[PDB]
């Protein structure tokens, strides 16, 4: 594939940094030609052959590629991409009303009618994506953006595709990557994954949305990996003791050691605690 | 442990910033005492409870135990440690003459003699450590850092150790840390690890020595790791048309799957390729 190797400064004004990722530098811009805010993904290319300051080529394709064909009200998207000898620069969409991670700090903690609200919503995007066999890899509060964060059930899309791939195998597909805290233990492990991976994610999710806490963290990185491989969490009387049987099922039924025995996405749709 | 709760910017001068690691910003500092200059390094400290955004106070601890007890010329020395609400943040010594990788880069491939030159080195600091039972896990060019950069055969001190674990153990230790084109199978497969895997990690020095290609590293992190785990490396010719089969033989005894089948720091040190 061939991007717009062109200067984005001269279609897009610069300006305030939002988030910063690790070879990803994102900044609010602005669009000359209409004046409308968009968000720019600054992603730093894999210099001379060998070395690590910086995404792969191929790698960075393959999340272009996965935000073309994606289309859904939940999820970003790409409207231009442009190129350099350093940087690749994805123009997004902005999501203006703050992270998930922020939004919850400040509310501490959620209904359960609340906490449905936003999993609806994740649901419905993960469940797109499933469809066509994306994995999105890194369902995390920091990547789970509200559109408005002054109403009362706020509303999201997803973000950050740099490490989602298209399981479109009868294939292996192996590696170890995102957020310590949220990595399902098959990527703790190195072994065989699959769309399940995203599933103990959201399990991870909603474990933060009732009780505010993350189910896995330990006092080190060691300790933290050492849980999720064991499966190691309970649901603490202290944030649990007033959360329904039905959200503790729901929870239960997609933190599986075991990814086939894992709930699917369409089974989580399916469920009590999420069905009308 | 107890760390200096003080402003650093009452004893030290900030300015030049040198390396950017994770959650790690390493600032060239003066010493207002004397005038003498080191390298202050700040640790973001993991905020709230349940986060991501910095080192947990716990392994930020282990990081300054471990400069402590080190002793040793191919060793970096910890000064001081302050800390506040955010950070914590180690004066270091400051090694001016660059990373070992800007240095290869300018010449792009070395004689023998030379990589054995820069070897001993090493291998002295990683017998040292691991005498004392210290594993650095993260040993690379970027780690590396020459004292002066301008003269024949340069010297060099190692340095972060924000990843080091002393494996003190009738015990388990099992995590996934450092850079990928570095780290040993037992790290990719999550398997028990101990202080062979240095001895992996300067096998890819080694071999980054001699060719200045990176023996492991392919078109995406899953492939690097594929080919980790798979042991999947073959001396190409077009490097290794005129390296001797001592060379050869010293590398091939370092980069073996099996931890315990790998070669020791002792066995390196009295190898015909190194030993005098």
């Amino acid at each position: 594939s061939t991007f717009r190797q062109e200067d984005v400064e001269d279609h897009y004004e610069m300006g305030e940094e939002l988030g910063s990722g690790q070879f990803a530098i994102v900044r609010k811009c602005r669009q000359k030609g209409t004046g409308k805010e968009y968000a720019a993904k600054f992603i730093k290319k894999r210099r001379l052959s060998s070395s690590r300051r910086g995404v792969s080529r191929e790698e960075i394709e393959r999340e272009v590629n996965i935000l073309r064909e994606i289309r859904h009200p939940n999820i970003i998207t790409l409207h231009d991409i442009f190129e350099n000898k350093t940087d690749v620069v994805l123009i997004l969409e902005l999501v203006s009303g703050g992270e998930l991670f922020d939004f919850l700090a400040e509310k501490e903690s959620l209904t359960e009618d609340e906490a449905t609200q936003f999993l609806k919503q994740i649901l419905d995007g993960v469940h797109y994506l499933h469809s066509k066999r994306i994995a999105h890899f890194d369902l995390k509060p920091e990547n789970i953006m509200l559109l408005d964060k002054n109403v009362p059930n706020p509303r999201i899309k997803l973000i950050d595709f740099g490490i989602a791939h298209k399981i479109e195998a009868g294939n292996e597909f192996k590696n170890i990557f995102g957020t310590p805290e949220f990595v399902a233990p098959e990527i703790v492990n190195y072994e065989p994954l699959g769309l399940e991976a995203d599933m103990w994610s959201i399990g991870v999710i909603t474990y933060i949305l009732l009780s505010g806490a993350s189910p896995f963290l330990g006092e080190t990185k060691q300790e933290t990996l050492t849980n999720i491989s064991a499966v190691n969490y309970d649901f603490d009387e202290e944030y649990f003791s007033n959360t329904s049987e039905l959200a503790k099922d729901f929870i239960r039924r997609l933190l599986v050691k075991d990814p086939k025995r894992r709930m699917t996405i369409a089974q989580s749709l399916e469920h009590s605690w999420i069905k009308a």
